[PDB]
């Protein structure tokens, strides 16, 4: 069946619950208290094909910071939950993405050690009331949870809403490869 | 008993309350209108063990300017009335505290003379609805009223978060280290 | 008896009122719907000595640059107005003034001939919700209505809301000199 | 009556003793154990009208420091004290005085928050046995106690001497400035 | 009763077991099959009155790489076992320590979230047999497991048998601190 | 009991005599022939609670240096002999110290193998009648005969008298941290 994983923590700053099925239909359910969050994780169920359920609260009244941060700490452990025992899986993906202008280049691989490279520059502060300074950690803090090495390269973009909409559509294509069968490892 | 500090202080523009005790357990009460500088007084009585108690108003239809210039004055009186005639205290504080990529030094004496030395390079405007600026001056004023010898150093950081939270831990420690009584001086 | 001057005027995009006592005693009076404007024009009256009735509304859903603009238009006028024959008065003002380690002097001649020297180098965008452009249009606007030579050099400065305040300081000590008598042209 | 302030401090180091005159007549009576400094405090009598009393003495054998130090915090208080509730003042004072090929900008606000811009470049270590370092902190002291705005502008100079006593000159009339009634604020 | 965290793990490459007492005397006991690391682990104990006990095999044929990084990694999880609910610590650490002409700064924090910055400057590439690219893996190794943020800053050196054995004393002696009790915090 | 070193030396140029107590209470009785390395000397007392007893004499005729280096060499001495057989003892030291504007950071091991590592720049060639060249030569041979690792970082600084004063702070505590008992070493 499915693999579905689920995660649930409050602490005394938040309030965050996750679901994720890696053999997903890209059902996209999230709300986070952070618009633009919500959107980006739009973007990782629709292009991914990944079912995300996220509901988060918490203390937006200081930043988005906090509320950012552990929503992407229980995606990560949700995804390595999910993952169970890793047996059978491609486990790399690698995919380049445009929108418009920006194009995005990830690399990915489930190896169990956390890394991220990243070499995204938002030429704007807010994309909305969303602090760009926000997507590194989203990454940084996915990838600490989960164990993954995650790669970023911007290879082009102006534009910081497609620039950080192209990252999510090319890492939610690299880790759908990833996360997927691998036909001659059954 | 324990050393207590309070100032009450109302202008045209502000009014603030403030009560220290440096022999405290960390008791956070702060509420200044600015809800970052109440997130970073929280982290002082926590990082510091100080019972932190303001209370402040003011004109934050202009900016949070005059508000979080009247709470830092409030504080650094309140200090200087806490700690007396100073007798037996170690004086100086010294400690280097990271939050995740950030690292910030701070070193301090209780000299009666006012300085502050600072070189934060804050590389975002807002946190939240906080003004960045407003970071030094909060460190400026206090040590106006405390009569305190304070540096400030950044020796790493990206995420202004991260970097003004952390000047805050290392701020909190060191003066930790300076109220509290030196074993050898009683 | 007192020199004032008072414009009104309505457009289609705001709706200005502004009468001015250039041999006030400091009373402020002004709502433009700017809140930080409104505070520079407390300045002007206190540190002038002018008495400043300012009411204004406008579009400032679009953003604050057309009442900002129509405000520094009206006083213009009303300034213009007041002086009437401008016999007798000093015409010349030159005053430095700081707002702590902000240093702005500035010099003008009540001419008759519209001109704005201006070198502010305001380092962030927004001052509270002012954008800190509208600080060169408000003084040309001004300029360009009164008729006046103005001369704004920033010495020093790094917070925003000190260079913009002390340039109100300076503005208003250079402005109370040159509209005074002259105790040898009577 | 005459606006007066005394103070009177003895420490391990040193013994100081000031009285000064806002509304004096230039009397100059200073004796601080280094020479130099009586001579600026001359300066600052006959240049300000400031009756001005000074007898120091202290540890001269290690350097002037701490002396000069003390003279100038003693000052600062003593200004204070006799400013009193700095009802009816100018408040701010800006001049730019010359001595020969020298010639010093000093802007100050009477503004109860102490500040020292100082960009002076005295190109000689000694001028008689008076260490050229203890300028600087003799108006750093001095803003401290005094909770003085105040700023220092080199605009021109070459000699030593020249440079420091223009320095004076300027900060002298500036506080008469200062100090003085407003005519307009009784 | 002592905090002790023991980790046995064996895979294709590497076999390891570690147990480390937090509470300890210095008791040194490290034989990896790489021998500077195992003075890197005495300096460890010693240095930190932790008491270490490691055992490794591996691959050593191909290089030291996966013995030096599984060691680390079970020290990281041996570290996070004993340190249970770390209740009453002081979490912080913070030393800069020298061997002859090397001097190096550590700051860590027991935060939960792995975090390595690390800015070593070592000369040569083999110290005895050990690639000093290593160390950076060791310590990169040990953070991602135990959740730690770590700085290590090189101040000075010119030996890189000194420069790395300045990071274990400095290390060490940090540590310790961050896993003492906080007597403040009982 | 306390332990005390004595090092009594005469040669054709200089006679000095040296006590010093590392268990002591700050007693500072300290008479050279040069004033301000007197005043250095109290400092290391009254900021290292060392008891601090020297007298020499010498060639000051000719300048300070035979004096400064025989009085820092003696104390070096004294310091070894006082240390014994270094039992039980912290043996490191790290900390950094203000006086005002200047800010020294100080890191030493009482390791048995001399060093000195020493960045300090003092702007001055005299302090009173001390030659500032003299400042590394003290700690330099201080270092030679004590056996003591040891680094001086200046941090910040600009007058000379607070660089060297803060200098011999920081010194002072990190050498008194070197000097006590690790409670985890008895
Ligand atoms: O690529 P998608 O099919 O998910 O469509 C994306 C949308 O165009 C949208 O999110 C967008 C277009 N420009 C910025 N955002
Ligand atoms: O160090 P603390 O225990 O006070 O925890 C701090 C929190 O993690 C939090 O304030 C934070 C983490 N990242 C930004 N802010
Ligand atoms: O100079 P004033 O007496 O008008 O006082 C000004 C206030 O201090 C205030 O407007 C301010 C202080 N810092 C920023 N703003
Ligand atoms: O300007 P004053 O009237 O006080 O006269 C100053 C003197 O000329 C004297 O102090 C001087 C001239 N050159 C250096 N010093
Ligand atoms: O500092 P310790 O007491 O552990 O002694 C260290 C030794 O001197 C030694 O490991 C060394 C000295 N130079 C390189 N290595
Ligand atoms: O830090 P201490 O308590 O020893 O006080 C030092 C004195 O202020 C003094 O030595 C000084 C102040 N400025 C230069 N020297
Ligand atoms: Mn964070
Ligand atoms: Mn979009
Ligand atoms: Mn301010
Ligand atoms: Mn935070
Ligand atoms: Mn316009
Ligand atoms: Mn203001
Ligand atoms: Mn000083
Ligand atoms: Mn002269
Ligand atoms: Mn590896
Ligand atoms: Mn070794
Ligand atoms: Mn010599
Ligand atoms: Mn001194």
């Amino acid at each position: 069946s499915a693999r579905i994983g689920e995660v649930k923590r409050e602490t005394k700053q938040t309030n965050v619950s996750v679901k994720i099925n890696l053999d997903g239909h890209g059902v996209s359910d999230s709300s986070t208290g952070i618009p633009f969050l919500d959107h980006m994780l739009d973007q990782l169920a629709s292009h991914g094909l990944f079912d995300v359920h996220v509901r988060a609260t918490g203390d937006t009244h200081i930043d988005d910071h906090h509320t950012n941060e552990d929503v992407a700490l229980a995606i990560g452990t949700a995804l390595l939950k999910a993952l169970g025992e890793r047996k059978g899986i491609n486990r790399f993906g690698d995919f380049t993405a445009p929108l418009d202008e920006a194009l995005i280049h990830v690399s990915l691989d489930l190896s169990g050690r956390p890394y991220l490279g990243y070499n995204l520059e938002i030429p704007t502060q807010r994309v909305g009331t969303y602090d760009t300074q926000l997507v590194e950690h989203f990454f940084q803090s996915l990838v600490n949870t989960s164990g993954m090495t995650l790669h970023i390269r911007q290879l082009a973009g102006k534009n910081s809403h497609h620039i950080i909409e192209a990252t999510f559509k090319a890492f939610a294509r690299a880790l759908r490869q990833a996360t997927e069968s691998d036909p001659r490892r059954g």
